[PDB]
């Protein structure tokens, strides 16, 4: 328990320090780091679209899924691409922050579950057809 | 998939941390330690380079170098600042191993760090309120 959590902290810290030098702890660590960076990049470049989105958000536990679904359906209306997948993660992140800001922290675990289901059902088939997350890492790094 | 749930959790942990929030207690510790490591490495830019002048890392001498540095680091006792330096040292030794084309040493360094943490740091950590105390102190 303390043993597993100590190994987890070590792995997390070393994954981070290796990534800062262009190295990686594992394939999964390389995906996680490249997605974190892509999220930061997307949010900064589309800071206006991010600001317009958060301003229009009126989060309540009863309308949270509705808001999630409407944005995600609009986002992927014309199909899937890596850029839109990054925007999907950025949107989930913004909805979680907005939930915590509005003292609705209970929504965070729900949003993560909705994201994971949407990924499994609607994004994973396209991801697998397009070479998987390794292709994303390769394309983003280039 | 398990890996898709893991990516979601990782991304959300990061975005919540950027606003001073956290996904979980464990995510808050990981993020506070990553930041403290970055801060220590910026404040002491030449600390590892001053050590490398004598640490010629090889699979045969890596453990002896790790053990000596870590024993010298904690000679006067444990504190949070030295624990951060311990993680930064491990990180630097892993980078140096990959630079010297001996990435096979990375998983051994990780195992040595985890054993030192379990055996020699965890009693002081637990006596000092656990990793929550570190998060509280670093955030202040
Ligand atoms: C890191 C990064 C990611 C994405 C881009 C932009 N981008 C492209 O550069 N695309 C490429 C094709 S992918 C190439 C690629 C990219 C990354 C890695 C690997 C390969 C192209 O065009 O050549 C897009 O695709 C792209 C994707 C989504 C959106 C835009 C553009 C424009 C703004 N729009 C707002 C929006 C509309 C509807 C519904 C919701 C939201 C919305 C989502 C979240 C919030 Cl928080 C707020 C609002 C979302 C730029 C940088
Ligand atoms: C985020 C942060 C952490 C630590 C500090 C610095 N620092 C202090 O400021 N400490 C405090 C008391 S703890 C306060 C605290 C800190 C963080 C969180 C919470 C509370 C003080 O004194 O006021 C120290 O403790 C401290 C600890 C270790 C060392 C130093 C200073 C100076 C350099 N020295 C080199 C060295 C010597 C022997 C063996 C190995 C190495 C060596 C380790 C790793 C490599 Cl990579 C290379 C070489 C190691 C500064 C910022």
């Amino acid at each position: 328990s303390m043993s597993q959590s100590n190994r987890e902290l070590v792995v997390d810290f070393l994954s981070y320090k290796l990534s800062q030098k262009g190295y990686s702890w594992s394939q999964m660590a390389a995906v996680k780091q490249a997605l974190r960076e892509a999220g930061d990049e997307f949010e900064l470049r589309y800071r206006r679209a991010f600001s317009d989105l958060t301003s229009q958000l009126h989060i309540t536990p009863g309308t949270a899924y509705q808001s999630f679904e409407q944005v995600v359906n609009e986002l992927f209306r014309d199909g899937v691409n890596w850029g839109r997948i990054v925007a999907f993660f950025s949107f989930g992140g913004a909805l979680c922050v907005e939930s915590v800001d509005k003292e609705m922290q209970v929504l965070v675990s729900r949003i993560a579950a909705w994201m994971a289901t949407y990924l499994n059902d609607h994004l994973e088939p396209w991801i697998q057809e397009n070479g998987g997350w390794d292709t994303f890492v390769e394309l983003y790094g280039n």
